């Protein structure tokens, strides 16, 4: 069952007002010109990886990285697909010792989801239409353009509150106070 742990600044957030600030402020990367587009970096395996890191294109420190085992379609589809056990949101993202092929982390770790069972398939055969409208793809996709809306009709799909305060969430856990941040 999916389970949530946020960082105690957040604590009157909700899963919706969380990502839309978060959406907000990461930007659509549709509107970044190329030379300092953030198109999200996979690792984990040698267009497909255990995690898919990705941070704003809009010189925010905004960024979300996903765990699971993702594949991208990339010409002339573009589709997100595979599975998505782990979701997590923040802010500076930063490339692990070792470098890429290592994985990236958070530097500040807002929000985790755990065990989100998000997935979506892709058929090289279907149009892009009926591809785009796998749950991976939608939400993950629609987060990239600064539009959490797709996710959170995900979530409240799987039974979820996305409008509880995360104080107040069930399914949801405080990470522990520290001092370091
Ligand atoms: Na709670």
């Amino acid at each position: 069952s999916t389970t949530i742990q946020y960082n105690s600044n957040y604590a009157d957030y909700s899963i919706s007002s969380y990502l839309r600030e978060w959406a907000n402020n990461f930007g659509d990367i549709d509107q970044a010109p190329a030379e300092t587009k953030d198109r999200g970096s996979f690792s984990g395996s040698s267009f497909s990886g255990t995690q898919y890191a990705i941070g704003s294109s809009h010189s925010n420190p905004e960024g979300m990285i996903a765990e699971g085992d993702l594949k991208y379609s990339f010409m002339p589809q573009h589709t997100f697909h595979g599975q998505i056990d782990t979701l997590q949101f923040g802010k500076d993202l930063a490339t692990n010792a070792g470098g890429p092929s290592a994985g990236k982390h958070l530097e500040k770790i807002d929000i985790t989801f755990n065990e989100l069972d998000l997935s979506g398939e892709f058929d090289s055969g279907k149009s892009m239409t009926e591809n785009h409208q796998g749950d991976m793809h939608k939400s993950v996709r629609g987060l990239m353009k600064g539009n959490p809306d797709p996710m959170l009709e995900v979530m409240k799909a799987k039974g979820i509150n996305v409008d509880t305060a995360f104080k107040d969430l069930s399914i949801a856990s405080q990470y522990p106070d520290s001092g370091y941040m």
